[PDB]
């Protein structure tokens, strides 16, 4: 509901799955809508950015299952000819990667579409994809280059070698799915290589690639999949049972990065006692992490890590706040305005648990101290949302958090995910 009411937890325990990100859960469900067979996806976040792909896709025919306090989709897939004109503009939302990976998928398609939705998305740049799209023979009509966009399906589209400047995965994704529907091969190469979901789902479902290329012609076959959890996700719940007392559980199939530092490895700086295992590289790279509670002290985070801390994981300010000792996040730079909205939200927040923190132009200075109970407000961010929330299991008395509706949008599967695990909160009517 509008705001969220927490209670002390006697300690957490059990083991769940965590859905993945928006990105990789778009491209699934995608490409099980047009295989041929029936496609289990588990994994599948239940936002609205995502729920707004799973009925464009059912309004053009495709036949999708909805188990949502599951992250369960059950897709039978249609072929890759069996999609149809929509009778209606196909409203994505707020999701610019709909209607990017939209506008790859039917530009070669039969029939018309119109892509269009919210006022944040009629504002999303879309030129990067129109014109390499055009260039296999789309026709894209929109003005000022971003949304709505009206998609005159080409039956003729053609493949195309593209030589890019700088590296975007966003494009590149967009290109391999027009490449399924086009004549000969789409190939897309880059100075650097990019991020790559979008081809290991491809041979996932057992399309054939060969600098990346596909051919059209070929065909999807469904398989099931299960969609690594989204880090960002798993990291409310690794903290959770970090700082409360006699709290031991276990995170499934959460998709790990191997290059970078991340929130696993600031938390066991701090001193958390965190078990990565069972690491498995068929599906992105994915683990179960074991997480039981743990003293924390506090650290000086890198300068590199403290964009990153911030924008993806800003609870792990939550466990600053319940180490010994301070935690600093300097960057080397004042931050940008999103990044100094986020701290002095998370400090006013804090303040107001009883916690002595300074925002300062580059960062944020946490002491470590005791988390009272109390009332903030979350200026509807579902990750400050769900970060005191996470407050709220050792908080010591309850916590309140003003205007939550974000993270019912985004993250849904949230409240249910954290009662099970013995993290209590519930939503309230708020204001
Ligand atoms: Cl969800």
């Amino acid at each position: 509901a509008m705001d969220y009411q927490t209670i002390p937890s006697q300690g957490l325990s059990g083991e769940i799955c965590v859905p993945g990100d928006k990105s990789i859960s778009h491209r699934a469900v995608l490409l099980a809508a047009i295989a041929e067979g029936q496609t289990q996806v588990d994994g599948f976040l239940m936002g609205a950015d995502n729920l707004a792909m799973v009925s464009a896709l059912q309004q053009m025919g495709a036949s999708i299952q909805v188990i949502e306090d599951e992250n369960i989709l059950v897709v039978e897939g249609v072929g890759m000819t069996g999609l149809q004109a929509p009778p209606e503009a196909l409203d994505c939302g707020n999701s610019g990667t709909a209607i990017r990976l939209l506008s790859g998928l039917l530009a070669g398609q039969p029939f018309n579409t119109v892509l269009t939705g919210d006022s944040s998305l009629q504002r999303r740049p879309m030129k990067r994809i129109i014109d390499p799209l055009t260039l296999m023979g789309a026709k894209i009509d929109s003005t000022g280059n971003v949304p709505p966009l009206k998609i005159y399906g080409n039956p003729r589209l053609t493949g195309i070698h593209y030589q890019l400047p700088m590296a975007s995965a966003q494009v590149k994704s967009c290109l391999l799915l027009a490449g399924l529907y086009a004549r000969g091969k789409t190939c897309i190469t880059e100075p650097a290589p990019s991020r790559d979901h979008t081809e290991r789902l491809l041979k996932h479902f057992h399309y054939t690639l060969q600098s990346i290329c596909v051919s059209g012609g070929g065909k999807l076959k469904a398989n099931d999949i299960s969609i690594p959890g989204d880090i960002s996700s798993a990291a409310f719940f690794i903290v959770a049972a970090t700082i409360t007392p006699g709290s031991a559980i276990r995170l499934c199939r959460v998709g790990v990065n191997p290059t970078r530092l991340g929130v696993i490895n600031l938390l066991k700086m701090m001193g958390a006692d965190i078990e990565v295992t069972h690491y498995t590289e068929k599906n992105e790279p994915t683990a179960d992490i074991t997480v039981r509670h743990a003293r924390l002290k506090g650290i000086d985070i890198p300068p590199d890590q403290v964009p990153l801390t911030i924008d993806e994981f800003p609870v792990l300010l939550i466990a600053a706040a319940v180490a010994q000792g301070k935690t600093v996040l300097r960057d080397a730079a004042e931050l940008r305005v999103k990044e100094t909205d986020r701290i002095a939200a998370m400090v006013d927040g804090l303040q107001k648990l009883g916690i002595a923190a300074e925002s300062l132009p580059d960062g944020v200075i946490i002491q470590g101290g005791t988390l009272e109970g109390g009332e903030v407000n979350s200026y509807d961010d579902h990750r400050i949302a769900m970060a005191f929330a996470v407050a709220g299991t050792l908080a010591k008395g309850p916590v309140r958090i003003r205007n939550c509706d974000n993270v019912k949008t985004s993250f849904p599967n949230f409240v249910e995910l954290a009662n099970e695990v013995g993290m209590n909160v519930k939503g309230v009517r708020g204001r």
